[PDB]
């Protein structure tokens, strides 16, 4: 049972290259904007401790270059929001895709497309998690790459990439340039909190595993939320809300395993451990229950 | 994280073939739609499907093809191996720079899931020693298409066929020749065992250690044969001279020649983990290839 991405074509056609003095990165182009982390304005030597705001008023369209592609874009307009630059450009992009910013939630899931010099490069799926960062694949150059979520025609950008942290993990914006998690875009000492599992994903890919056929950990108990959530917090999983167990409904129906009598079948994994669900030994929680649905 | 190729290219040329009550999807590159060949079956005829015969009472008419809302119009239509080529009258104006390739057990690529000739996912998989796939296929992504993406140019290696018994995939290169002893009829085929890529395994242990992981490293080296005699007791495929030279820059790079790489297997195989990770994994990963790791490390 694959991580599964969506369909890149519609953000591939809105990726360029930002310089600016001699810092590049990558930006989202949509109609007549650029969208891309505000850190690009600074040199090394201003990480340490940037001041944003002079930094922008001392700076003027001439002090950037967008590259769509070959052909330049002119700038003839610069903005600041929050932790995202807006620079207007002089030609709209005719591949713009219908979208919006969204803002996810820890847990949520979205398609990432690393792109290097304004050139996508590859995709793949993650999740938001419960400690704000991505288990992404980003090496150097990465950022402003972003992530999203196709619902029809309709692209819904929820993550743009501004950096890694010291464990390997990385860090961002949503598209309104506000942070995920308790991080700040300055070189500064700067760490994750402690990571937790998500609950609600994993039981959704316990459901996944009986339908393909993977029944072997299915026992004839249940639990209660007080029991099971108790045992949760004993093993570093998020608690599982009356929300998560209603969302699980669908596949409650599907499979004739309740989330509470599943809940017990997780309930005694984190007790005496596993052997292979779905060719996997570690429980997998980056799968939510509508991507179940969707994929099964 | 095993990353898939940036889709767009190929979201471009699917299509949604169609012939009497049977739908799957086809591939428009510039004048001709590729697709399985079954598309002109009915679930009757599959037990022994005479294609020659199912084929020659077929008119162009009879093939509708849509292109998102579009009907093309097939003029013209021919059969090599188990792929159906629809000759049409418009060129698809978004056909990228592509070839056909055929792929070798151990190759990864891309894979493009689709449904009613819409896109719907995009994964990351490998041809497995036994000439399947383990891919994500529901009902309905026969045609759906396996590819690479080296600098601009779309090398397409995979059309999806059919699931077998045991929920792995097998299906044809894009000159409609299978990968291993298949056939396009319901018959009692099964995969054989599947083995480790050894090779591959390898190459992302170098990978572990390029990223600073190096728990798993022993004082041992080995012979090449001791290795084969050893590592063949879990269901790894054999190590030739050929995967050695190939992990060779991998060597360099990183300092450990291959043989101890190979020990280190050999010990990782006799212990397991003992409760730890390489590169996040609890088990071996042997999905990423030679190439795969060089070019993203
Ligand atoms: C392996 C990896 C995975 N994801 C992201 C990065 N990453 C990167 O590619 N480039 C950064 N740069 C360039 C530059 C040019 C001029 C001035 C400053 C910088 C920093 N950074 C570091 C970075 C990003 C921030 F947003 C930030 F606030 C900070 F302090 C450092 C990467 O992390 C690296
Ligand atoms: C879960 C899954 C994953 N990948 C592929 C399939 N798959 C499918 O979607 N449809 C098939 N059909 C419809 C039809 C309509 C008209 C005539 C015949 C068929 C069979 N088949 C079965 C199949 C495919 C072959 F190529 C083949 F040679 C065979 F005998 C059976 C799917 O496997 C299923």
């Amino acid at each position: 049972f694959r991580k599964m991405a969506f369909p890149s074509g519609k953000v591939e056609g809105c990726m360029v290259q930002v310089t600016c003095g001699t810092t590049t990165l990558n930006g989202l182009w949509l109609d007549d904007v650029v969208y891309c982390p505000r850190h690009v304005i600074c040199t090394s030597e201003d990480m340490l401790n940037p001041n944003y705001e002079d930094l922008l008023i001392r700076k003027s369209n001439h002090n950037f270059l967008v590259q769509a592609g070959n052909v330049q874009l002119r700038v003839i307009g610069h903005s600041m929001q929050n932790c995202v630059l807006k620079l207007k450009v002089d030609t709209a992009n005719p591949k713009t895709p219908k979208y919006k910013f969204v803002r996810i939630q820890p847990g949520q899931t979205f398609s990432v497309l690393a792109c290097y010099n304004g050139s996508p490069s590859g995709v793949y799926q993650c999740a938001m998690r419960p400690n704000f960062t991505i288990k992404g694949s980003f090496l150097n150059g990465s950022c402003g790459s972003v992530g999203f979520n196709i619902d029809y025609d309709c692209v819904s950008f929820c993550y743009m990439h501004h950096m890694e942290l010291p464990t390997g993990v990385h860090a961002g914006t949503d598209l309104e340039g506000n942070f995920y998690g308790p991080f700040v875009d300055r070189q500064t000492a700067q760490a994750a909190g402690t990571d937790t599992t998500i609950t609600v994903n994993v039981l959704a890919w316990l459901y996944a595993a009986v339908i393909n056929g993977d029944r072997w950990f299915l026992n004839r108990f249940t639990t209660t939320l007080n029991d099971f959530n108790l045992v949760a917090m004993k093993y570093n999983y998020e608690p599982l809300t009356q929300d998560h167990v209603d969302i699980l409904g669908p596949l409650s129906a599907q499979t004739g395993i309740a989330v509470l009598d599943m809940c017990a079948s997780l309930k005694e994994l984190l007790q005496n451990g596993m052997r292979t669900i779905l060719g996997s030994a570690l429980l997998e929680d980056e799968f939510t229950p509508f991507d179940v649905v969707r994929q099964c």
